[PDB]
């Protein structure tokens, strides 16, 4: 009995909040530190591919000898999303350091100030002003990186349909 | 046999509710940037859609050969509020500017202080 699912109840119900969830996977690097709201984004996004990752294995067998390919990409963005919650701590504890508090080692200017600036097209326009220049170059770096890692991930599911 | 629905008791546990959450699609434009509260109202109002959506498939699920308006609906309402994140996330990150990290481009200034307030009535002091 050869049988074809009409896909369009799951589509509905999974597909599309899925893609709605993962399109906001990389909008915490472009949210400014002072906002105070990055935590609050990155932990709902994972929190939500948890919850579907979590509803497909309800419906699927809990069989081992296949893995689904849409729970195979759920996995990959709840891993990657948990990178940039590391990643977005460490850019906010970058971000509020003071003079008081904190010294910039000269490798840190001559890296975060002056190359990589120049590399991503950002072109820097008091001492606290350079943290937070320096907060913005690392999520501002990390903003390709997913961007690149992440729309090589449409090739994984442009296989799947 | 021809039956109707009495549509009286889905009308007041459903469609009310997800009126209400609906019309809170918008507020988040209406939010000031400084009071830090955006992402959370936009993002509490996805998820009351993604749940009123869930629930309404499992009473009346969607196929094929039809679906419901009331889940269309919902899910019009879903992408849109998926929108309204992505435009708040750009204009928080706007907001969040000074001339120690960004530069405004001359074009910013004659469109967006300019022109743009004029014809949406704004008038900048
Ligand atoms: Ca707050
Ligand atoms: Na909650």
């Amino acid at each position: 009995f050869i049988i074809r699912r009409k896909p369009l109840f799951y589509t509905i119900n999974l597909i599309i909040p899925c893609v709605l969830i993962t399109s906001l996977a990389i909008l915490v690097f472009y949210l400014p530190s002072d906002c105070g709201e990055k935590m609050t984004l990155c932990i709902s996004v994972l929190l939500a591919l948890t919850v579907f990752l979590l509803l497909i294995s309800k419906i699927v067998p809990p069989t081992s000898l296949d893995v689904p390919l849409v729970g195979k990409y759920l996995m990959f963005t709840m891993v990657l999303v948990t990178f940039s919650i590391v990643t977005s701590v460490c850019v906010l504890n970058v971000h509020h350091r003071s003079p008081t508090t904190h010294t910039m080692a000269p490798w840190v200017k001559v890296v975060f100030l002056e190359k990589l600036p120049a590399l991503l097209f950002m072109q820097q326009p008091s001492v606290s002003e350079d943290w937070k220049y320096v907060a913005m170059v690392i999520d501002r770096l990390f903003l390709w990186i997913f961007v690149f890692v992440c729309v090589f991930g449409t090739i994984g599911m442009f296989l799947q349909p």
